[PDB]
């Protein structure tokens, strides 16, 4: 039975690597990489360097359509110094280390001759504020569909990409654990965009964000080992984040292996866990890529979208 | 605000027909034309030869893209006597016409110098037989998601498109309005296969059938109109289909115009109706481009993503 998927393992996907140029220091590999991530240079080298490459094959080509539609309209040819960005998205549960995904991805594309213009979102500053989600009564689902404007996310994507010269977006505080006010990310007319966030790759009764994506990644791994990972690093970070005084998880930072494991597993039980079950593993039947990873954080498998 | 759709009136729309060669008899348009259809070589001229030369500009295209895939997985370049067929999904409502549209498009497709091989495939085939539908109780649910197997639907598709030699779907019959045993429609690796359907726009929890499609149409009009048009040509086939003594609503041919009527719109408000607003409409939002029909039938605007 024919599928609309190929399967690789590192051996085989890290051979497409071609002879992609490793542009990355492992001192940049480690400001990039986040708390209880494992990725090293070798990983960057048999896992993002044909994914990088990939990338590029298409990035010229997924433009020979927007042209395509151009040349149909009778329209002219934009600058080559300006034509219509390219859509990443990533996507895939909390604690699975997408964000370094994204980093790393962007730092990649980045420094690739040329000197593309790679700019990177997360969902995050799409949250409605704490204020807002208590009227909504959703303090307790943040992740959730519902708890992000879409609205305001679609028209963020959409401007960018139907060529606009600056879009802004809110920006979000992990410590505050909540919307900044005033604050504001500003992408001006990106060569490449990449979007960050869980729910990224969902679909709806209207023409939505990843209805605008060129390429997508979902990194995945089992829902037992995600949770080990999301407990392990409440655990690591009541020494890092929740130690600031200003944090407003401070008070888990005094929490011990016990109290904290309990709190984090509840934590991912009652909010992560369903979300993840119900709303992000739906959309990764969908996605560009899927990067798996064993229990060790090892992407050890890849699946590909060929059709 | 900007928008992923610009939208065109037929002035508008027909310029872009630019020096499209028409190519269709208008009795060979006649004999793709149904019953309540007022398609004619003018709007053929106006709206399919710019839908034609658009679809084009893109089968090309749509290529480089699958190209840029095979030149990453470090494959060969396959017979350029058998690429990647080019799929197109015609979606909308009942009594729309979506069904003209498509044989049109067919024809038109199909004579355009090489010798494309545009093979055309309605839903229909797809749905369980009346008596599975009785098992499921769906027997008064034709044309809603779950009265067809989408499973096989999903092997169809996918099958011809990943470079099949042959695929077989099931057949329909209209005149006894159940699947017919050992009917097969054998589509050998087309060059443009056109679904046609009601949902095939659709999206779910898994890789469906549109998401396949690298072109799509919404045959789109006031729920208003469609209704008449509906009962109108319910009417119109008293004398028509349910004559045939071996029709399985031969039953309606007896009706007068007052029974028919009342017959129709009990039908369009219990089936048809709920169908359009709760499943087809929502598809809507995601169609390459969208043909909106006046209550005469005529073509008067159209809707084209450009992103
Ligand atoms: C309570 C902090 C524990 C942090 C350890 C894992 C990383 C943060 C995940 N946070 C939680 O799972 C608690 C509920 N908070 C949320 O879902 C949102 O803020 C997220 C999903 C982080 C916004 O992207
Ligand atoms: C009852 C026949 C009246 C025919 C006039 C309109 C054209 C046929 C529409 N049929 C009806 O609306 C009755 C319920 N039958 C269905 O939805 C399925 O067979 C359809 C939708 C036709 C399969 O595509």
């Amino acid at each position: 039975e024919p599928s609309p998927y190929v399967e690789f393992d590192r051996r085989q996907w890290r051979a497409l690597r071609m002879s992609t140029p490793l542009a990355l220091t492992e001192e940049e590999l480690v400001g990039l990489r986040g708390l209880g991530e494992q990725i090293d240079l070798l990983e960057v080298e048999e896992v993002y360097l044909p994914l990088a490459r990939l990338i590029h094959l298409q990035v010229a080509a997924r433009q020979r359509l927007f042209a395509a539609t151009a040349e149909f309209l009778g329209e002219p040819q934009q600058n080559p110094d300006r034509p219509v960005p390219f859509i990443i998205g990533v996507a895939g549960s909390v604690a699975v280390g997408k964000s370094t995904t994204a980093r790393v991805l962007q730092a990649l594309l980045a420094r690739w001759d040329h000197h593309p213009r790679v700019d990177l979102v997360t969902t995050d500053g799409f949250l409605y504020p704490n204020a807002e989600l208590q009227r909504r009564n959703l303090m307790h689902r943040k992740g959730f569909p519902e708890s992000y404007n879409r609205r305001a996310l679609m028209r963020f994507v959409t401007s960018v990409k139907s060529g606009s010269d600056y879009a802004c977006a809110p920006v979000y505080s992990h410590l505050h654990y909540d919307i900044i006010p005033g604050a504001e990310q500003v992408v001006r007319h990106p060569d490449i965009l990449i979007l960050e966030g869980l729910n990224v790759l969902q679909t709806g009764p209207t023409l939505m964000v990843s209805d605008l994506f060129d390429f997508s990644l979902y990194v995945d791994a089992r829902i037992e080992d995600i949770e080990q990972w999301y407990v392990s690093r409440f655990l690591a970070m009541r020494t890092t984040a929740f130690a600031d005084p200003e944090s407003h998880f401070h008070h888990y930072a005094a929490f011990s292996d016990s109290q904290a494991v309990v709190a984090a597993r509840e934590i991912w039980r009652t909010i992560n866990r369903p979300n993840l079950v119900e709303n992000i593993l739906p959309t990764r039947p969908r996605a560009t890529l899927v990067l798996r990873k064993d229990a060790d954080h090892s992407i050890n498998r890849l699946r590909l979208r060929k059709l």
